[PDB]
């Protein structure tokens, strides 16, 4: 509350610790379908369906440019792109596989850095 604190954890190197996750996301071989926006000319029921759509690239831009105020805002993206795959994408298909895999390799890698 006023003038009442807990003690102040270190944040001074998150940005450059969220930047070498994205780091290892980008190049996993099964990033293929989260590398790049969703073409939503080409791709029939995306713009309708996904509110919020997020990719890889959309993330490194908004972490290059001061767009995320903490680290919490930056897994909440992740965490989205992972959302819209499984939403639009059966769980017995490469892409609906390759979220799977991806969002478990975000989570550890989220855990040992940070928790």
């Amino acid at each position: 509350s006023m003038s009442v604190k807990k003690p102040k954890r270190d944040d001074s190197k998150d940005l450059a610790l969220c930047s070498m996750i994205l780091t290892e996301m980008e190049t996993h071989e099964d990033a293929w379908p989260f590398l790049l926006p969703v073409n939503l000319k080409l791709v029939p029921g995306y713009k309708k369906v996904i509110k919020k759509p997020m990719d890889f690239s959309t993330i490194r831009e908004k972490l290059s440019s001061g767009q995320y105020p903490n680290l919490e805002t930056f897994a909440l993206d992740v965490r989205l792109v992972f959302d819209n795959c499984e939403t639009f994408n059966e769980d017995d298909s490469d892409i609906g596989r390759a979220g799977h895999n991806m969002r478990k390799y975000f989570e550890k890698k989220w855990t040992d850095t940070f928790k």
